[PDB]
């Protein structure tokens, strides 16, 4: 059974989006500037691998076209996404809900028996006063089969 290290400095898994040339170690959340400085990280601190929707955040840095989630937009509908943890490789396919601002959809873990999914979030301009990344783009991938 998967587990997210309590130690924020330890890699929890790997997220990969081949069509975007993304292969990144994933660290425990929440996705604060420090965590994203270590690497891509789960968006929330209480994130759990058994949830219907797992959220992972990454930086968007123009100075580096291929840094973390900067090139994520390169991945279109159908693109394979791999989420690897100690005991398993989960496979998902990018849906049409990609590269969209949260002000266009807005959804959380609100899912009864809906298929498992991953929400990849590009982040920029963190606001310390509110604990939120002002600039965000959402990408939703649903598990295969």
């Amino acid at each position: 059974k998967p587990q997210i290290p309590k130690d924020k400095s330890k890699v929890a898994g790997y997220i990969e989006i081949p069509d975007a040339d993304i292969k990144e170690p994933v660290y425990p959340g929440p996705a604060t500037p420090e965590q994203l400085n270590r690497g891509v990280s789960f968006a929330e601190e209480n994130e759990s691998l058994d949830d219907q929707n797992i959220s992972i955040a990454g930086h968007t840095f123009i100075d580096r076209p291929n840094y973390q989630f900067t090139n994520l937009k390169a991945a279109k509908k159908g693109s394979m996404v791999y989420f690897k943890v100690g005991n398993e490789t989960r496979k998902y396919k990018m849906t049409s809900i990609r590269d969209v601002k949260p002000t266009d959809v807005g959804v959380l873990d609100e899912q009864k028996g809906k298929d498992k999914q991953l929400t990849l979030i590009t982040c920029d301009d963190y606001n310390e006063k509110t604990g939120v990344w002002e600039k965000r783009k959402i990408f939703v991938a649903t598990e295969v089969k």
